[PDB]
């Protein structure tokens, strides 16, 4: 009874529409009377190569820009641009605006995608912020613009826009202040991710999860140092832990009663000796998914 | 009496030496066996645009990368490429090796810069990582090589290496594995940084420095509120504080007796009221360059 679990999206599904320019047509996000969305919605086709946004943005008529709700046009009566995103002004407030904030996520967070396509919502699935600043999505032509959020009580927090597919088959994207996320570019060019790590200070949250699940067999035999446990990670391609992770831990130390480094060697064997044929929450595999946030959330 | 400091440079002084090819000569850093150097050492005038440097590091001989150490040269015997860097293998291996990390640092975490031409120390001065992942050094042409460092009782901990000098005037560098911090690469190429902010989290460390040191004009009248907080300052373009570092600033805030949201509190009076004619630790603005590690150290 431990799972990936997304925030209720209903919100955010109020929030969502269609922008089409010419014959391309993505999704946007509607709060209060802007609408956001990637501004390569502005794009054709021989031209997703170097695209001057701003020369095609300023000979762009507010007309040009088609917005729809449901089956109900948003006369766009502005637009600007803000870094990799359009604002668009329209006609109308979003009468279903929620209590909103823009973050901006750490990598190692975790968020939930509400995927759309034509404006339509079509699932949520939860994420994280990989340290190379992609994200392992599940999105087809046409989900650009699909947001990813968390909320807390009653405040949705915006944290990614959906911009780009990358030749491995994940994804890139932009904050809602239209700044990337990684050293990627919204242009169909040759470009680079970096090698991708595990999330070390998420799978010791999971294997807390664990704890106060009641799995308990994989618990330290042997003792560690944090830079002994360092050392050995990097070898299994783990984020090193610092301090401020470790610290990060107490919590669920104080709630377990494991100390943090007893986690940290307990991670240690599982990697070299491992669950070999064993499981823990029903998982082969270490779990890296699921923030210290999330396990005290959920748990 | 609270200065920017420097580490002492000797332990990085003993491993700085000057790496030739052809005309072009810059730093490179002499560990064991190994020399690390920026890769566009390797680059001519006329392709300093778009380089290709895994073709014109293959094409080049060991004998090419002339190496010395004071006036003694260090027959190169092996190179390679590790992302922005160059890997040299030489002759001997450097007697005057000190204890040494290689660290990747975050924004806003300071360390130590011994400015270097020719592999011959200029200088050492303090600086910090910008949450727009440039520096702000001072360096002439021929710096590049230059390293960054903290260093930990008997650690040298190397984070820092110095490539580009950008159209505004600060810096831009990689870790010591070849990684560029920010978006930025290593040609001369239009590029763009983003816009720089203030370290929030910096500012409180050295409002605390202030208090410890007997400073307490500036202390709260009013209270605040995580988020109330952060509303008005981001429009002082600081950096948003998270709890995340609000849990940093703990041993501060127990040191000291007053706690983080009280000198959150003091901030924003003084971003609003002011010191208008008043000093803390006789400096007129608000110093964003010393850590909470930093303060709690030369303290
Ligand atoms: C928008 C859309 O749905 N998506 C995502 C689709 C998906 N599977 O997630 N966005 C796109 O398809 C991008 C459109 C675009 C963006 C900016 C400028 C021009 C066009 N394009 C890509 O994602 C493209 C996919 C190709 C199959 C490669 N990505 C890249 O070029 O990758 C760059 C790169 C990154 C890192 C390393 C190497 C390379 C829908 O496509 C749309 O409406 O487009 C309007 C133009
Ligand atoms: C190496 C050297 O000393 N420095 C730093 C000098 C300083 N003042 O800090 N490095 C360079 O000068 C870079 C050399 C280089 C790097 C890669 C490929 C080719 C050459 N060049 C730059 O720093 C250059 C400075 C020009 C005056 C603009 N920077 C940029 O091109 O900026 C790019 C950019 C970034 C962000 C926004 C916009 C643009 C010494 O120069 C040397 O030995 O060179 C060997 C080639």
């Amino acid at each position: 009874g431990f799972r990936k679990m997304a925030f209720p999206s209903g919100k955010v599904e109020g929030c969502m529409v269609q922008v089409t320019c010419g014959t391309t047509t993505l999704n946007g996000l509607w709060l209060d009377d802007t609408v956001y969305c990637p501004r390569h919605v502005i794009c054709t086709a021989e031209d997703m190569l170097n695209p001057n946004y701003e020369d095609l943005l300023i000979r762009k008529s507010n007309h040009s820009f088609l917005v729809q709700a449901g089956n109900v046009q948003l006369r766009v009566i502005g637009h600007s641009m803000q870094n990799c995103l359009l604002r668009l002004k329209v006609d109308t407030s979003n009468p279903k605006t929620p209590k909103y904030k823009f973050v901006r996520i750490q990598p190692g967070q975790t968020f939930s995608v509400l995927a759309c396509y034509n404006g339509s919502p079509s699932g949520v699935y939860q994420c994280a912020m990989r340290p190379n600043h992609t994200i392992k999505g599940s999105f087809l032509n046409g989900s650009c613009g699909s947001v990813g959020f968390n909320i807390d009580y009653d405040c949705v927090s915006f944290c990614y826009m959906h911009h780009m597919e990358l030749p491995t088959g994940v994804h890139a994207g932009t904050d809602l202040e239209g700044k990337f996320y990684g050293p990627f570019v919204d242009r169909q060019t040759a470009q680079a991710a970096g090698t991708d790590t595990t999330i070390t200070l998420n799978v010791l949250a999971w294997l807390y999860a664990a704890v106060i699940n009641g799995d308990r067999w994989f618990l330290n035999r042997f003792t560690t140092t944090l830079n002994d446990f360092n050392l050995v990670a990097m070898k299994y391609n783990y984020e090193p832990l610092t301090q401020d992770h470790v610290d990060i831990l107490g919590p669920l130390s104080a709630q377990t009663g494991i100390a943090v480094l007893d986690m940290c060697a307990a991670l240690k064997e599982l990697l070299q000796n491992g669950m070999n044929g064993r499981t823990i929450l029903g998982s082969t595999i270490l779990e890296d998914e699921f923030t210290p946030f999330d396990v005290v959330r959920q748990c």
